[PDB]
């Protein structure tokens, strides 16, 4: 029994959770394991603003973000082209 991810992309929760995790601890230092941090991140991520949700979900995607990707000669790479 092993759980994890194989070269899989990121989701809105992965971006926010990793961007809020630090904020979750600052308030509750008791959290010493990600398992406890996730259970909480979902509580705040599920109540996020109708915009924050769709947004964070679009950020993890990769496109329409601050940093973009460039492919010479419409070639293939680490980014779905």
């Amino acid at each position: 029994g092993s759980s994890g991810s194989s070269g899989r992309p990121k989701t809105g929760f992965q971006m926010w959770l990793e961007e809020n995790r630090s904020n979750i601890l600052s308030d509750n230092p008791d959290f010493s394991d990600e398992a406890d941090i996730i259970k909480e991140g979902m509580i705040r991520f599920r109540v996020l603003s109708t915009e924050e949700r769709k947004v964070w979900a679009n950020k993890a995607k990769g496109e329409t973000a601050s940093e973009g990707t460039e492919a010479k000669k419409r070639k293939s790479g680490p980014s779905s082209g």
